[PDB]
C-alpha cells in the first residue's frame, strides 16, 4: 500500500511535503504490467513498459525523493523533466509543485510518451505536459524553469537546458561517463554563464538515446585540422580526460584516441601525455586548476561548467 | 649635397654597401616641387608631392639607412616596400639589392603611384616594380620576400605579409598605436607561426589609409554578443591595452572605450579593470605573462605575434 512507501520515505528523512506527494499518486496506474501491490510500493525500480522492442522503468522512489529534496523542489515551481517514461515521477512532482506549479516532461519513445499522456489524463492531472521527442532540445515554449530534473543517463547538459533555466535554478542530472563505464549524478545551480555544482552519487538510470547519447559521435564533427603545437606531460591522464568530458562537453574519439575538439585547437590525449594542435589555452587552464587541486578526480572538485564561456575547476573546501 | 649626406650616414655607423646607394640616386628627381639643392640632401623629411588634396613625403635618409641595416638588406634580395610614394626609397633600395635583386613597392594613391612609375622609367631603374593599390594585400606573385619594408604608419602587419615572407625573413615596420597615438617601429623575424620582434625606436610617418588605417573599424564588425563572465582588476591598464593592440591586432572601440574583439569573447577595457564577456583565455595569458615580466611597456618586451596562433610575450 502507499502508506508503507510513505512511511519508508519518512524514515529516509524525506520532508512531509515531498513524502505526501508519493502518498497521493497510485504508482500502479503507471505500470503497463501487473504486479502485486505489495511489490508496487516497495522502494525499488519497476519495469513499467516492455514490448520486446522498447523498454521503460519507474525509478526507485527514495532516489527520486532525494533528487527532489536536493533541488529544493517546492510549491509553485516549474520543472522540466527529461526522460518521462510512463509518467509516475512527473505525476509525483506535479503534487510537489502544486496547482500553481507546472511539470513539463519529455519522453523520446512515441508509444511510451502516448501512454504517459493517457495516464496523466486518466488521473485528472492538469499541471503535467508531456512532450514526445528528444529531450536534447528541451521545451523552450514553457521556459524559464526552476529545475531541470533528469531521469535518464545523458551525455551532457545541452545549452538548450541551460538557456531554458532561470538564474539560480537547479539541475539534477546523471551523466554518461562511458569512457569509465560509470554514471555519476551531479547537482548544479545556474549562475550565468555557468552551472556550478558537485558530484552526488552513482546512479543506474537507463542510458539515453537520440542526441543525449551520441555526444562522442557528434563531437567528431567539431574536429578541425591544426598544426602541431607542443606536447605536455600529463599525470593521471584518465582522470583528467573524465574532467574534460564533464567540463567541456567537447570530448570525442577517433580510432580509440580521445580528443578535445576545441574552437581554436585540438588536444590529443595519450597515456599520461597530451599533444596540442593549434591553441587550447582553456585546456592548459583546466590542467593548472586541477594541479592546484591536488589532481583529485571529479568526485572531489567543484565544477563550473561554462555556456558560451570556458569551464573551470575549484576546490576551496 | 649627396657627398655630405654620405659622410653623415657613415658617421652613423651605416655600412658602406648601404650608404653608397645614397650616392647613386638623385633625390631631387623624386620631388615634384623644386627645392634648393642644399636642402634636398639634408637629413630630413621632405614634401615630395602636394596637389592641395593629396600629398606624400620622402623620409629621413638616415632613418631609412638604419632600417636597411637592421633588416640586413643585401644583394639579390626581394623586398616588398609598403608606401612607395614618389619612389626615392624604393630607388635607393634597388641599388642595395643590385641587378639580381628586386623591389616591389606599393603606393595607394593612383596619382602618386603614376609619378613613381614615371620617375624610375625616366631614370632607367629596372629592378623596381611599383604597384598601385592597398599595401594591405601585399603582392603574392613576387613573393617569397626576404624583407617587408614599411614606410608608412600601419595599424597592423596583416597575415598577407606574414604569408608572403620567407621563414627567417624580416619586417621593419612603424605601427600606429591606437591608444598613445605614437608610431613605434619594430623589427620582426618570421619563425612560423610567429613574427618575433622588438621595439627599435619612435618614428613619425604619414598614417596609412585603406585597410592599413581602418583596423579599429574592421574589428568593430567582429564583435559578437556574449554573456558577462567576470571582471578582472589590473594596474597600468593603458600599457596592457597597447600590448593587446600590438599582439592581437583585434582591438576596436565604441565611444572611446576599447574592446578586444576575440574569437570566443569580448574584453571591455576600463580605466582600472577589464570586463570579460564570453571568454578570452588568450588575453588572460597575455596578462599573466605581462605581470610576470614586471608590468613593463612594449619597449622592453620580446613580442611573439601569432598568425593562425595566439600571441605571447617573453622577457628573457
Ligand atoms: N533522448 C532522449 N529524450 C527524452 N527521453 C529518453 C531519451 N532517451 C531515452 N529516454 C527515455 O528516458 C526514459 C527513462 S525511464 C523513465 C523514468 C521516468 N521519470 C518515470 O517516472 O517513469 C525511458 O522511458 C526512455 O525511453
Ligand atoms: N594602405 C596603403 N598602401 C600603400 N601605400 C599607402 C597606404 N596608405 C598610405 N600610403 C602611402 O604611403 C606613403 C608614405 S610616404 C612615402 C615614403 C616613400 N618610401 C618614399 O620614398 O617616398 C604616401 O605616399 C601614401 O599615399
Ligand atoms: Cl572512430
Ligand atoms: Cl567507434
Ligand atoms: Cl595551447
Ligand atoms: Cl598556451
Ligand atoms: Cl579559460
Ligand atoms: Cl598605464
Ligand atoms: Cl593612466
Ligand atoms: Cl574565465
Ligand atoms: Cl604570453
Ligand atoms: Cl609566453
Amino acid at each position: 500500500m502507499r502508506e508503507k512507501l510513505f512511511w519508508i520515505l519518512k524514515k529516509y528523512g524525506v520532508s512531509d511535503h515531498i513524502a505526501k506527494a508519493f502518498l497521493e499518486i497510485p504508482r500502479e496506474e503507471f505500470l503497463t504490467k501487473s504486479y502485486p501491490l505489495s511489490y508496487v510500493y516497495e522502494d525499488i525500480v519497476l519495469v513499467s513498459y516492455d514490448d520486446g522492442e522498447e523498454y521503460s522503468t519507474s525509478s526507485q522512489p527514495s532516489l527520486m525523493a532525494l533528487f527532489m529534496e536536493w533541488v529544493g523542489l517546492d510549491k509553485g515551481m516549474r520543472v522540466l523533466e527529461i526522460g518521462g517514461g510512463t509518467g509516475y515521477n512527473a505525476a509525483v512532482m506535479s503534487r510537489v509543485v502544486g496547482e500553481k506549479g507546472l511539470v513539463v516532461s519529455v519522453e523520446y519513445s512515441r508509444k511510451i510518451c502516448e501512454i504517459a499522456k493517457r495516464n496523466v489524463e486518466r488521473l485528472g492531472i492538469e499541471n503535467v505536459i508531456f512532450v514526445c521527442g528528444d529531450g536534447y532540445y528541451g521545451v523552450p515554449e514553457f521556459s524559464p524553469y526552476d529545475v531541470i530534473f533528469v531521469t535518464v543517463g545523458v551525455d551532457e547538459v545541452p545549452e538548450t537546458w541551460f538557456t531554458q533555466l532561470k538564474e539560480g535554478g537547479r539541475v539534477i542530472v546523471p551523466i554518461n561517463l562511458k569512457l569509465s563505464r560509470r554514471q555519476p549524478a551531479f547537482l548544479f545551480k545556474k549562475k550565468d554563464p555557468y552551472l556550478v555544482g558537485n558530484y552526488k552519487l552513482e546512479t543506474r538510470f537507463i542510458t539515453a538515446g537520440g542526441n543525449l547519447g551520441n555526444l562522442l559521435e557528434r563531437n567528431r564533427k567539431l574536429l578541425r585540422e591544426f598544426p602541431f603545437n607542443r606536447e605536455i606531460l600529463l599525470v593521471r591522464s584518465h582522470i583528467f580526460v573524465e574532467l574534460v568530458d564533464l567540463l567541456t562537453r567537447r570530448l570525442t574519439e577517433i580510432d580509440g584516441t580521445f580528443y578535445y575538439a576545441g574552437p581554436n585547437g585540438v588536444v590529443e590525449f595519450l597515456d599520461d601525455r597530451m599533444r596540442i594542435y593549434g591553441d587550447a589555452p582553456e585546456i592548459e587552464n583546466l590542467l593548472t586548476q586541477w594541479e592546484s587541486c591536488g589532481y583529485r578526480s571529479f568526485e572531489y572538485l567543484m565544477l563550473h561548467v561554462g555556456y558560451n564561456a570556458f569551464s573551470h575547476i575549484s576546490c576551496s573546501i
